[PDB]
């Protein structure tokens, strides 16, 4: 094929950084290779930062864009999962994401928004509120939306790394039942 590669900014968190994976296994790296089959030679900027909240992304979006030798021709924005994990305000996540999209729009960079979904442990009120910020933002900023970025691994625990283990409340009781004998015996009489 003729010509320089198309530049795509992958702006996200651990899901773009490739946390826990080897060289070239991250989503941006594998997406770059897959686009060849769509007739596209891309150079995907991996701007994934593990642990980034929406506020962290807002804090660095201008710096990341100003650091580019080639202006992105598409920006993929994948943030909010860490706000979820921390139980942070969905309204503030929406505000922070708005600031990121406003900067991209200011520079006339097309946007693809990766939709994030809350797990049920936050409760239905929180989950509905969080989930709704992504279609709202995509409409407001004329961005394309992948409604559920992680949909393809949603029912595939065999495709997810064994990482953090946060017992449920019932899981805690399980651990207490298994370890209280050891604690009682370690406590001097």
């Amino acid at each position: 094929s003729m010509g320089e590669s198309r530049v795509i900014l992958a702006f996200g968190d651990s899901l773009f950084a490739g946390y826990g994976l080897d060289k070239g296994e991250s989503y941006p790296a594998k997406l770059e290779t897959a686009l060849r089959s769509h007739g596209i030679n891309a150079r995907i900027i991996n701007a994934g930062v593990s642990g980034d909240t929406t506020a962290a992304g807002l804090q660095r979006i201008k710096f990341v864009l100003d650091s580019q030798p080639d202006k992105p021709e598409l920006a993929i924005v994948e943030l909010g999962g860490n706000d979820l994990l921390r139980g942070l305000s969905p309204a503030e996540a929406r505000q922070n994401l708005s600031g990121i999209l406003e900067e991209l729009q200011r520079r006339k960079i097309p946007i693809l928004l990766m939709g994030m979904r809350a797990p049920p442990n936050l409760g239905a009120k929180y989950q509905r509120e969080f989930d709704g910020i992504y279609p709202y933002l995509a409409e407001k900023y004329d961005a394309k939306l992948v409604p559920f970025f992680l949909e393809a691994v949603a029912d595939r625990p065999d495709l997810i790394q064994k990482a953090h283990v946060h017992p449920t409340a019932r899981g805690v009781e399980e651990l207490v039942s298994a370890t209280s004998n050891a604690v009682a015996k370690a406590l001097p009489a």
